């Protein structure tokens, strides 16, 4: 599958893919305001997320940090990011049709577009003012709106025991972006695609 990923930000982002265990393509790049970075998805991927990371600092052997969404210190990501981190995650080629969401569960970071670009679904978006808008609380100094299971590492805001019902936190994101996913057992606002369907990514993609 092809994913085209857009940085519409008036900020450079560090836009990052990975399926956990492995980078997808590259696995990371610079992304000016504007720049289009076109990668491809191995058939089957099952687990996929794309993300951006802001405020990143990279040497010439592709080592460093960033404040948000960093992946053990590498440009090109082989796992997933620290939060806050607002994603996109997709699996692919599950039984003939692709599965697509944008999740707030690790925070929220970027406001983000997940559209498809062939036929035959709708794609989502949370574009809302998060970070803005973030209770206190959940605030990352960083940068970003943390979600409440990495700030206050409990049974309930984690999940831990399969259980557990929304929260004041999860409501929070849920208002601000109904769209997305608010916490581990929130009602699915999963997109069913046909399968092998092309994707793009937008970040800011209203302003």
């Amino acid at each position: 599958a092809t994913f085209e990923i857009v940085n519409r930000c008036s900020y450079t982002v560090w836009a990052a893919a990975s399926k956990g265990d492995a980078a997808l393509d590259a696995g990371g790049r610079q992304l000016n305001s504007g720049e289009s970075w076109t990668i491809n998805v191995e058939p089957g991927t099952n687990g996929g997320k794309i993300w951006a990371r802001t405020d990143c600092y990279f040497d010439d052997s592709g080592s460093g940090i960033c404040k948000t969404g960093d992946c053990g210190g590498l440009l090109r990501c082989k796992r997933f990011g620290r939060p806050p981190t607002t994603l996109a995650e997709f699996s692919l080629n599950q039984y003939g049709k692709d599965y697509i969401d944008i999740s707030n569960i690790k925070g929220f970071n970027v406001p983000m577009n997940f559209s498809p670009t062939t036929r035959g679904c709708r794609g989502v978006r949370c574009a809302a003012d998060i970070v803005g808008q973030c209770p206190a609380k959940l605030k990352a100094p960083g940068g970003g709106c943390n979600d409440a299971c990495t700030v206050f590492q409990t049974s309930e805001y984690c999940c831990t025991t399969g259980k557990c019902g929304p929260t004041e936190y999860s409501r929070f994101f849920k208002r601000l972006c109904p769209d997305a996913f608010s916490y581990v057992l929130d009602k699915p606002t999963t997109v069913t695609c046909p399968g092998s369907s092309n994707y793009r990514v937008t970040f800011c993609p209203t302003a």
